[PDB]
């Protein structure tokens, strides 16, 4: 792919961020803590996943930024409403205002309603996210192979800013405490 050029410098929302989750100082990388990382509850924090959202907020233009996902085992990654429900049990899928995929149990799944299987010779380390608001797509893009794509949500129906959006994934294997971490343009 050509989209490096639309690079943005995300940092990640602490407010957003589930109670479990650690924020680097550079709000770069975060990671899964073994507890209750001593903050106060908000309206904002994800209760019931190890989810966190970017700063930044997008309603037009493109953007581009790459994840880190060295050594996990589990995680979701893509953008979001900003509206998106917070507390409770809820599944990603674009009717609830999420564009993701995720591994999961040594598979690849985009996070459609149901989920569809995705198609990877090259188990990535860093992920690439591209946006087109005026187009309505959401790109993902596998760096370790050369920018291959990965999948294409199309016909995309934002409704609202878009944040970017982070599951560092639960660690009750033991195997999963690696960070996620927004690499350097
Ligand atoms: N398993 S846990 O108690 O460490 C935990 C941590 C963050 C969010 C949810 C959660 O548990 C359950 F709600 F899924």
């Amino acid at each position: 792919h050509h989209h490096h050029h639309h690079m943005v410098h995300i940092t990640l929302d602490r407010n957003t961020a589930n109670s479990w989750l650690i924020i680097s100082k550079d709000r770069r990388q975060v990671r899964m803590g073994d507890t209750h990382q001593n903050v106060s509850d908000n309206k904002e924090r994800f209760s019931n996943y190890p989810m966190v959202l970017g700063a930044q907020r997008f309603s037009s233009g493109k953007m581009y930024w790459e994840v880190d996902v060295t050594q996990k085992e589990a995680w979701d990654l893509g953008v979001c409403r900003d509206s998106v429900q917070r507390k409770g049990q809820f599944s990603l899928s674009p009717e609830n205002g999420f564009w993701t995929i995720w591994l999961w149990q040594d598979s690849y799944e985009a996070g459609t309603s149901p989920q569809t299987t995705l198609h990877i010779q090259v188990p990535p380390c860093q992920i690439g996210i591209f946006v087109d608001y005026e187009a309505g797509v959401v790109s993902f893009y596998n760096i370790t192979d050369h920018g291959s794509l990965i999948y294409t949500f199309s016909e995309c129906v934002f409704a609202g800013p878009l944040r970017p959006f982070f599951n560092v994934g639960f660690n009750y294997s033991g195997g999963n405490a690696a960070p996620l971490k927004l690499c350097p343009l």
